[PDB]
């Protein structure tokens, strides 16, 4: 053979591959190179025209190399939105009707997500990212693994990212928490399901680092989002800072912004120092041709600012920005955007050991070679990598210092949970009886959970030291009620309402898999064990003085091996969230700490509960 | 092209590869497949005949595929012992004379090592393993990286192992600590040197799991070593147990074994219970056709037993076993050996997710594809993997419980160190002044270090609470002196005598690299930062009641980025040792705890020192 395709001819002959997100990017190249390797490929994506173009290019290339009947080797599945369970079912039916059993599931489709800080991230947007990027991967595995096991072989490859972290270390990805969590979950799925899916099925993840074009000059869109986010953060922080030492309401302070005139605000002797200094910064550091140097904000930034203030408990009319003067384009000049873009690019290039951006083709080639390896499962392959970014090793204690524990005297504690009644009882009693907290607000899910805690804590309920709130599916409003009625918290300890499910994770070879964890149950797992913590953190990260502990699920000697796997899946995946929001919290004027406490280790009862109390105290006791 | 070599033709055309351990195993297959891929290969090994056979097989295969002048494509370097620095220099000269600059350094050679528990592992045997398996890798990199950087490209691949651990988690490998440490160091070298060697040079490791034949039915040799080790451990533990409640000297107890008669010992009413029960176990659980069921030991086991007793401070004549009756072959029958071998095999197969052993050819093929990837550095690729073995996440606190701290009253503390005078001063003062230890024995390297500590601790020296011993290069004898003169220790805190070197780790492109960390300096680094701790642990693991803390090097704001890299290299590599000896310590009757305390994190001064004190106390305070 002659030509670079030689390395490929026969490499994957006889295999059927399904590739989601197959019309462009790494997915299109994986589908191209698998087809050149002899596999029959189904390319799934939303846009019909781009899929048709990709299909025609691959078929033409196959013909050049000597394949016949190339129409039988490359099929497409257009209009496939992987965030829709119904459309994933249709994709599997279409693929099995075209080719029969699937050998390779290439879970490649991915959306960028909300691309906002957690405190600006709508809850439904976070959910959408999880459905598109993570739950879709489980869904397709659940539909195709039964046939793979029955035929005796199969392969599931999840296309994760360097920014999903590593097996025992988390990486923050600011303004991308939904994306990072989804990437971490794709990796965690391979790590924890491999022992169940073997020996018939291999499951691995790839985690490329930065790849050419993955931020779509190539960084101008990212640069503009960065500059818009900077303006939002600086305005919010100056308003919060001003409000600390000014008697006016937040409503009246925001009215100072309504002229939308940087020069006017700087010279307004009635404006608080922090807002006059901010305006001086916008002018001093701005581009005279950018309207951001003469105008404070625009409609989009104002909407996000208003939402932060509302979510932090400030009262303002919804129409407060309705008459805001619109700054003339450009809000940021091309000079400013290109400057920030060069900053982004130079930052990434400086982090790469090899000082060179891999291409989509390069990454796909390495991946298609890797797919030939029949002796690996449960691994995360890095087809590009070598980065100087700092990681946070996970899952490595004692009690905090006596001086920090004394700062809990008179504190207000929020505990969130329902299932873990023994933990909630003991933690409430430790804060109240050992460390002199003024009160504990117990936020549960249901009336039955409330009555259970009131019975366990009867003495403190009667004494007015334990209050109970029933949150249902409205945890944000429940936190609002607690703030209004009982005051802002110091310690906030967030445990999951729900236990882990007790269902099998794989089926017997000749079983219909009807009892195996369903696609809807996996979505519920994400809702109860990830989104629960995200919704609490999103609110508490606007609550000055809070120290938030996110607690992952318990495993006991009664727990099944499936529950141990799901606990480990959740621990890994939530660590991506915890690491990311920790960095984002450095940008608000509100001072908050966010830490994760894992109940499942790596495997009398009162000592295991006591170590939990100590771990929680270590991250919720403040410092003088 | 037709035939499985198609995937390879041209893949590595124009590359020159040096492969150590190239005459058999994975190394021979890597050399074969690189040659088929178009590379010119130099195969280095000890035995000339096996190398000549491998060379002839590869050249014949090249001719089949259509290469001409195959004698120019595959050279050999026989008689190459990679544990000899002089022979590595000769290998590089031979390779550059044959082919010019090397593109790929495949650091594949590896020896199994001592294959004994640490307490039975001669210090020179441990050193030999480090020279063959780890220091050799740095040495060849130091000789070939200058030419690689000058030409603008190169690749260094270290052939590590799953049993060298993972980036942020350690794996114990009992009876193989020297091997595991060497494998961890090969991985750590790639992790920490990649940022220095980029952008010109890629450096990665591979870490295969179990591979067919790697224990050389295939497990019978391992099985026999296991059974011999079991007999040694059970005899030693019964003697130590007997000595706790028997007034006779260890000399007199060992005399009870000299008839070498299991039945006689079981029925000897003058023998301690533990020894009569042991003999009953040997008979009851033995094979009547094995002489191990009727004889207590053989000359080899007796020699290792005598060395353990001598190393634990017991006085016995060197010739005590000189007249020991030799048990007739077989000592263990084929039935027993095959039984244990099936146990070993079934254990490994049960740990593999895919329930299938990869072959040498499979692993080599995956590796040769991986070598084509130009976008990865600093990674550990797993060409086989998916194992259920339990790992220990590293590098994740407070103070230990008041009840454990009270157990330090009246204790005897050993501190070992020299460079870290502030740590040693503060730790000694914490044990003596805060926790009421009876005495601290300060074991230093030199008279100057001794005088420095005596000056810092003058008050405690004058009061008779601080004793100093100068160990030089005789740390084992220094510990013996401390035990004899001051009593057995509780806490033992082992810090390195020496600081990390302050030299560059790479040279400028056109430099002669004359100031870069030399091959001898890297060997010294291993001696001072790894072997130091091994020698102390080897002795202290025979000292009942000790709690040993192994402390890795400090980095301060004054430390260079090179020192930060070397600290991280040492932390990773020593964690393999700490994890392994921790498991081995479960087999002795002596009760010892071994933990590792890392001074370098991931980056006023008195608070960093206070956190060190708390960390050390957390692992040296006993439990009621």
């Amino acid at each position: 053979s002659v030509g670079w395709a030689e390395s490929l001819i026969g490499l994957h002959l006889g295999k059927v591959a399904l590739i989601t997100g197959g019309s462009a990017g790494i997915g299109g190249q994986i589908g191209r190179l698998l087809a050149l390797s002899g596999a029959r490929v189904m390319l799934a994506a939303r846009d019909r025209h781009k899929l048709e173009q990709m299909q025609a290019m691959i078929q033409s290339e196959l013909a050049e190399v000597g394949y016949t009947d190339v129409e039988d080797r490359v099929h497409i599945a257009p209009g496939c939105d992987v965030s829709s369970e119904a459309q994933l079912a249709d994709l599997v039916e279409r693929t099995l009707s075209a080719f029969g059993t699937v050998d390779y599931l290439i879970n490649n489709a991915g959306i960028a997500g909300v691309e906002e800080m957690v405190i600006d991230m709508p809850v439904e947007g976070w959910r959408h990212t999880l459905f598109a990027n993570l739950i879709s991967n489980y869904s397709l595995m659940r539909k195709l693994a039964p046939l793979m096991k029955k035929q005796g072989s199969g392969y599931i490859l999840n296309v994760s990212s360097y920014f999903g972290g590593e097996k025992d270390a988390a990486i923050p990805y600011p303004n991308r928490a939904d994306y990072a969590v989804s990437k971490a979950g794709q990796r965690a799925m391979a790590e924890v399901f491999a022992r169940f899916l073997g020996p018939e099925i291999q499951i691995n993840a790839i985690a490329p680092g930065p790849v050419e074009g993955d931020q779509l000059g190539l960084f101008a869109r990212r640069a503009r989002l960065i500059l818009e986010n900077k303006r939002l953060n600086e305005l919010h922080a100056a308003l919060i800072a001003a409000a600390r030492t000014d008697e006016r309401s937040m409503h009246e302070l925001v009215e100072l912004l309504l002229p939308n005139d940087v020069a006017a605000l700087e010279q307004n002797p009635a404006a608080p120092t922090a807002l006059r200094e901010l305006a001086r910064r916008f002018r001093s550091e701005g581009d005279p041709a950018a309207s951001s140097s003469s105008a404070l904000l625009n409609r989009s930034i104002a909407a996000k600012l208003l939402a932060r203030l509302h979510n932090g408990g400030y009262v303002l009319p919804a129409d407060i920005f309705a008459n805001l003067p619109n700054p003339p384009d450009p809000f940021f000049t091309r000079a400013q955007i290109d400057r920030e873009a060069r900053k982004v690019r130079d930052g990434i290039m400086g982090m790469l050991y090899l000082q060179r951006m891999p291409t989509e083709f390069d990454v796909a080639m390495a991946t298609v070679y890797y797919l030939a390896d029949r002796n690996v499962s449960g691994e995360t392959f890095h087809p590009s990598g070598g980065l100087r970014y700092e990681r946070t090793p996970t899952g490595g204690f004692g009690l905090p210092s006596p001086e920090r524990l004394a700062e809990l005297v008179g504190s207000t504690v929020y505990l969130i949970g329902e299932h873990l009644t023994e933990h909630l009882n003991l933690l409430a009693r430790a804060y109240l009886e050992r460390y002199g907290a003024r009160q504990v607000v117990m936020i549960v899910e249901t009336e039955t959970g409330a009555e259970t805690m009131r019975r366990l804590l009867h003495d403190h309920v009667e004494a007015g030291r334990l209050m109970t709130i029933v949150a249902g599916d409205q945890i944000e409003a429940a936190i609002d009620q607690a703030i209004t009625r009982y005051g802002r918290p110091g310690p906030v300890v967030c445990t999951p309402f729900r236990p882990l499910p007790t269902v099998p994770l794989v089926g017997r070879k000749d079983s219909d898999w009807s009892t195996v964890l369903s696609e809807a149950e996996f979505a519920e797992l994400c809702e109860h064990q990830l989104t629960h913590h995200f919704r609490v953190a999103r609110k508490i990260a606007l609550s000055d003085g809070a120290s938030l502990a996110l607690v992952t699920p318990e495993t006991t000697a009664t727990s099944t091996t499936e529950q141990f796997a799901l606990a480990n899946f959740i621990k890994t995946t939530l660590h991506a969230f915890t690491a990311t929001i920790g960095v984002e919290s450095e940008r608000t004027a509100q001072r908050i700490l966010i830490n994760q406490v894992d109940l499942t280790r790596r495997a009398e009862r009162q000592q295991e509960l006591e170590r939990f109390i100590e771990a929680v105290l270590l991250v919720t006791a403040p410092l003088p």
